[PDB]
């Protein structure tokens, strides 16, 4: 289950929304920010939860999910270019001492966060920075949507 973050114009996402099997072909020539495995990591460091069992109505779930849900054999989500703007908003304003503060190792390896594997307690600084590279990645490819118009698809699968 590797997750990637595409960028879909106006044309292609109604075209895939008036028709998730075979997703891998449908968005198979568009850009993505591909973050393979690591995409648990991410949303448990956005949100203390894995992306199987988020918080009812977390915003930073659908910061990484997708404002919506269109399925979930894998995950598929969409944000409007409409929305975009709230998004890479709530993203950039948090703290990341806060973040960190949060971030426990030892909470990852009891929740056993996607992949499910446990990591020694001492790599949890490394962790939490590999983390904060992929939303800074994350960020700069919502901003770059946003501005070029365009719309984002979470696919996890």
């Amino acid at each position: 289950m590797i997750g990637y973050f595409a960028e879909i114009d106006s044309e292609k996402i109604n075209q895939l929304l008036e028709s998730m099997d075979n997703i891998h072909d449908t968005l198979s020539g568009l850009r993505r920010l591909d973050i393979d495995k690591r995409w648990d990591f991410l949303h448990f460091g956005l949100t203390g939860t894995s992306a199987f069992d988020p918080a009812k109505n977390d915003p930073l779930s659908r910061a990484v999910l997708g404002e919506h849900s269109l399925e979930d054999d894998g995950f598929l989500g969409l944000t409007w270019n409409q929305e975009l703007a709230a998004t890479i908003d709530r993203l950039e304003s948090l703290d990341r001492n806060e973040l960190r503060k949060q971030f426990s190792i030892k909470r990852l390896n009891e929740m056993e966060i996607y992949p499910g594997v446990t990591f020694s307690e001492e790599l949890e600084g490394q962790l939490f920075a590999s983390i904060m590279l992929d939303m800074e990645k994350l960020i700069s490819a919502y901003r770059r949507m946003l501005r070029q118009g365009n719309h984002a698809l979470t696919v996890i699968v």
